[PDB]
C-alpha cells in the first residue's frame, strides 16, 4: 500500500540520515539523533549493491531505519534488498546504473524507496513509477552545495508555480514538464508533493544542513565526510542540531567551530 | 460523470456522424441511418461556433443526438453550447484556434467532449484534459483519406505496443510519447483506449469508410460531400451501409456505383 | 484612479458622432475616437466626438510622437493610447508618459512589456492582440500570458524575483509590488480581435478587466443592438443563456 | 498467380476507358486491358470496370490506391483478374502497402530498384513493373528503373554468396528472396516496362532492355487512328529487334 | 536444437583444462576455450579443453574469418562463436555459417542484428554486452532491445511488418516467423559484463535464455564455489534469498 510506504518515508521528516560503512558508524550516528542510516560498501570500477554482509552488520547495530542503495533498473539488485528486510531503497544514481533506459518499477515492490530528481519532471516521473520518498541529486562528493541548491529550489519553484496556476494551463505544462498529469493535478490540489524531499550530495557544514531546510527540504542525507572528521560524534551531533534547529544561528555558529 | 459521459459516446460505435447544416439536411441524416449529426454554419475567413440559430434548427429536426464545434480553447463557446442542451461538443483544429496553447478543460463540464489526435501521445493527453470521444484529425475538405489512415493506424500501432509491452519500460515509453503515465497503464491494462475513436477527414467513399472501419476505427464522420451529390439520400444510406457491413465487398461494388 | 473606474466595461472605437452616441446609448465606458503612414487622427474628428457624448474620450498617438500627445492632451482627451497600430514615430523609444498630465494607455504581449509600459508612466494597459482580423488568438496569448506571469511572481519566492525581474526585462520594484499587492497596479483590458459575444465574454474569463472592440460593431446591420450585446456579454461574462440568445444573429 | 501472369510474357496492355477502346485493344493484339476511369485519383466506377470485363475476353486489371485494403477487396470481389496498386492513384496509405499475400487476386506493383521490386514481391506481389513517369511521354524514368533492377539482378546472380547479406542489408531486400534470385538466375515474376511509352521504338526500346512486356496508356486513343497506332505498339513490341518493320510502323 | 538444449545454463570462459573440469563440476552448460591482434586460440589450447571435460566445447573466430572457422569445425569442437571481441578479419561480411556443419554464435545489439545473424546461418545468439569492463549495462541495452522489438513485432498489425522490416534492416520472412512463433527461432544468451549473481539472475529476468561469462570467476579466492553461485543464481533466477545469501564475499 502506497499510504503505507509514504507514511513510513514521511516519519524521516525534520531528520538526518548519515552514510555509515560498519556498525560502529551506524552506532554513532543513532547516538548523534540520526532518523535513519544508509548502509554502504562505498577508480574507473563499477559500482554495484553492497555485499549484504555490511547491510545485516547494519541492520543488527542500530533500531533506527536501515537504507541501502541499489543501482539504477536493477531488478534482483532490488529484490534482494527487499527478501533482506532493508527499510528502504535507493535506486541510486551514484552507482553504477545497471540501465541507462528505465528505471525499476517500484510499484511492484513492498518496501518503499528513494529517488533522486533534480526538477519537477524528474520527481512526479520517479514517483508515478513508485518512488515513496525523493532526494537532490546534488553533487556527491564534491562537498559544493551548489546543485542540492539548484535541485531544491528548482522543485520547490515548479511546485509554486503549479499550485498557483491556472488550472486549464496544466497540460501544457505537463507536457513541458514530461510530468505525468493526474500528479500535477493532485499536487495543485494538495498544494505539496505528496512525497517527502530531502537534500543529498554536498552537504559538508552544518550551515549547509541549516540551508537547505531554509530552502525548504524535508530533512538531510549526509555523507561519510562525518567520519573524516577528528570527532566523528561531534560532527554528527552538529549536522543533527543545525538541520533541526536550522533557524538558530548563534548555535549555527557555535557549531560551525573546529571543522 | 465520467462514466456517464463515456457511455453516452460509447452508444454510437459501429455508426456514422454527418455534417449538417439545417433541418433539411439533418432530417436526410437521420432517415439515413445516421447515429448523430454535427450542426455546422460551414476565405482567410476566421472560423468560428455556429449561429445557435443554426444549431437550434439542427436539434429541433432530429430525434438523434446532436453535436457542435467549438473553437480550440473558447471557454466561452464551449459553455454557450453546454447551455444550449447540444449532446457533444467538439473542440475542434477545423474551426480557427481560439488559443493556440491550452485546449480546453474539458473535466470541468458537463457536456461530453469529442477532440482530434494524430497519435497516442495526443490522443491520451486530450482524454486527460477531459475528451470522452476521440477522432482522427485526418485531412478536411481534400476528400484524401491518407491522413485519417496515417492517424489510425498510428494510434492503433502504439496502443497495440503499449498493451504488449513490458511494464517496467512504459514510463520511457509515455515520456516519449508525452502520454500521461496512469492512462498508458490503464490502456495497457484495459487492452484498449479507454474511449472510442472515430475516423473522421477525407473520408469520401464508400470504400474509405469501410476501410477506416477495417483499420480499427469505431465509427466513421463523414462532410457535407454527401449533399453534393445528386442524390444525398442515396448517398447518406451509401455511407451507412458500408461503415456498417465493412466487409461485405460485393455490396461495397454496389454502393460504389454511380458517384 | 480615473482608469479604474471603466473597469468591466467595454470601450468603442468610434468615427464620428454619430457612432459615438450609439456606443454611449449601448453602454460603452468611453469611445476611442478614430480616423501608407497611420498618423494622430484629424482634431475635428477627436473634437466632434468630445462634444457629442459625456464619456469619457481617447485618442491615438504614435509611438514616441511627442507632439502628437502633447497636442492631445491640450484637446483635452481623456486618454491617450500611445498605438502600435499608428505608424511608429520612434522605433526605439516610447513616450515618457509620466511627464503627461493625462493617462495613457499601452499596449502588451507579456509581463515584462507590461511592467516597461508603467514604469514609463502607462496608467492603463490593453493586449497587443492582432487588429482587424477578427480573429481573438493573439488577445487571448498576450492576456493569458500576462496573467500566467503574474500569478508565478505572485507565488515565487522572493529571494527569486531579481533574476525572475532579468530574464522578463521588467522593473525589480514594480515587479516586488506586484508580489504584494497580488496584482498588476493598473487595469489590463483586452483589444485587438474581440468579434463575438463569446468572444468578449472569454477575454472577460481569462482575467481581462474589460474590453476594447472594433468599428465591426457599425459593419452590422443593427449596430446599436451589436454594441449593447457586446456590452451586456462583457458585463455578464459567465452568464451562457444571456450569451447564447446575444450570440444569434451577427 | 504467378504463372497467370507469366502467360502475358512479351505482350502489351493498354489503358482503355470504356468497352469501344477495350474492343479496339484486343482486337490490335494487346495481351490484356487496364480498366481506367481518368484532385484525388481512386479506384474506377465499378460499372466503367464491369463494362470493360462484359467488353473482352483478354484479362481485365484495374488500380487501387496504394494500402486501400476495401478498394482491393472490392475489385477481387468483382472478379477482376488483376489488381495493380497503383503510384499513379493517390495513395491511401503513405506507409504501408497493401498485404497482397492475404488476396486471392494477383497484384502488379510499381519498382525503381531491386531493394523495392523485393519489397513488393514479399509483400504478395506476382508481377512487377517500372514506376516510370506516367503522362510524360519521356521514356527516360522507365528505361533508369528497368536497368536498375536488371542491373542489380546480374550482379546479384554473379557474386559470391557470401557477400549477399551486406547486399541485401544495403538494398533493403528481404534476404532469402536474392538468394533464390541468385540461385534462379533471375526474378520470380515478370516485370513490365510501364511510364512513358509513346512510339514504337520506345516500346521495342523496352524490350531490348529486357521487359518481359509493356503498358501503354491513353495517348493511343488521343491519336487519328488508335487501330493503327495500336497495332503498331503490340508489333514493335513483340518483334523488338525487326528494325525495318519498327522504322515503318513510326510513319505517320 | 542442440544449442537449445544449453537453455537455462550458465557456459563459462575457461583457459585450460583445470578451469574447465571447475565449470564442469560448477554445473556449467558448456565452456568456451579462450587463449594487439586477437584471433582464433592455439589449436592446443581447444583440444586441451575438449579432452578434459564431456559437456560441450565452444571455441572463438575472428569475424569472417573462413579458415579459422573451417579449422575449429574440422577440430571438433561443438559450437564457433564468430566473435566481436577477437579482430575482424572481415569488416564488410560475416562469415556464411549456413554452410557450416557446426553451430554459431554471434553476438547482436537490436533485432535487425539478430534476424540478419540468423539469416546468415546463426544457431544461437548473445548480446554483445560490455566485455572485460563487469558493467552490466550493455547487456542490459541490448537483451531489453531485442526483447522488446519482438514483443512489438509479435502484436503488430501484419500488414505493417514490412514496414518495419525495412526499418530494422530485418528478412522479412524471419519477423513474420518471429511474429507467428511469438519469439525468435534460436536461443539469446546475456554475455558481456555479468559480474555477479544478482547480475546473472537480472539478465534472466530481462528474458535471456542463458548467460555467458568470462575469466572472473577464476580471479576470486574461490572459483568453484564462485562458478556455482553463478549458475545457481542463473537457474533460481527468482529466489531472492538464495541470491542474498550467494552475494555474500565476493
Ligand atoms: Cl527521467
Ligand atoms: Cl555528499
Ligand atoms: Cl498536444
Ligand atoms: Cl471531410
Ligand atoms: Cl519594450
Ligand atoms: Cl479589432
Ligand atoms: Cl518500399
Ligand atoms: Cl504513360
Ligand atoms: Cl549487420
Ligand atoms: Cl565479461
Ligand atoms: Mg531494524
Ligand atoms: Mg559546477
Ligand atoms: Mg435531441
Ligand atoms: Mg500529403
Ligand atoms: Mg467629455
Ligand atoms: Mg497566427
Ligand atoms: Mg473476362
Ligand atoms: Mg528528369
Ligand atoms: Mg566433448
Ligand atoms: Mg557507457
Amino acid at each position: 500500500t502506497e499510504r503505507v510506504k509514504r507514511g513510513m518515508a514521511e516519519m524521516q521528516k525534520g531528520g538526518v540520515i548519515m552514510d555509515v560503512i560498519n556498525a560502529e558508524q551506524a552506532k554513532i550516528a543513532e547516538e548523534a539523533g540520526a532518523v535513519a542510516v544508509m548502509a554502504l560498501e562505498r577508480a574507473g570500477g563499477v559500482a554495484r549493491m553492497a555485499d549484504p554482509t555490511i547491510v545485516e552488520e547494519v541492520m543488527n547495530a542500530v533500531s533506527i531505519p536501515v537504507m541501502a542503495k541499489a543501482r539504477i533498473g536493477h531488478i534482483v539488485e532490488a529484490r534482494v534488498l527487499e527478501a533482506m528486510g532493508v527499510d528502504y531503497i535507493d535506486e541510486s544514481e551514484v552507482l553504477t546504473p545497471a540501465d541507462e533506459e528505465f528505471h525499476l518499477n517500484k510499484n511492484e515492490y513492498t518496501v518503499p524507496f528513494v529517488c533522486g530528481c533534480r526538477d519537477l519532471g524528474e520527481a512526479t516521473r520517479r514517483i508515478a513509477e513508485g518512488a515513496s520518498m525523493l532526494r537532490t541529486k546534488g553533487e556527491p562528493g564534491t562537498g559544493n552545495i551548489v546543485e542540492a541548491v539548484r535541485h531544491m529550489r528548482k522543485v520547490n519553484a515548479q511546485v509554486r508555480k503549479v499550485v498557483a496556476m491556472s488550472e486549464d494551463e496544466l497540460m501544457t505544462e505537463a507536457k513541458n514538464l514530461g510530468a505525468p498529469y493526474e500528479l500535477l493535478l493532485q499536487i495543485k490540489k494538495d498544494g505539496k508533493l505528496p512525497v517527502v524531499n530531502f537534500a543529498a550530495g554536498g552537504v559538508a557544514t552544518p550551515a549547509d544542513a541549516a540551508l537547505m531546510m531554509q530552502l525548504g527540504a524535508d530533512g538531510v542525507f549526509v555523507g561519510s565526510g562525518i567520519f573524516k572528521s577528528d570527532n566523528p560524534a561531534k560532527f554528527a551531533k552538529a549536522i543533527v542540531e543545525a538541520t533541526t534547529h536550522f533557524t538558530d544561528y548563534k548555535l549555527i555558529a557555535e557549531l560551525s567551530k573546529e571543522l
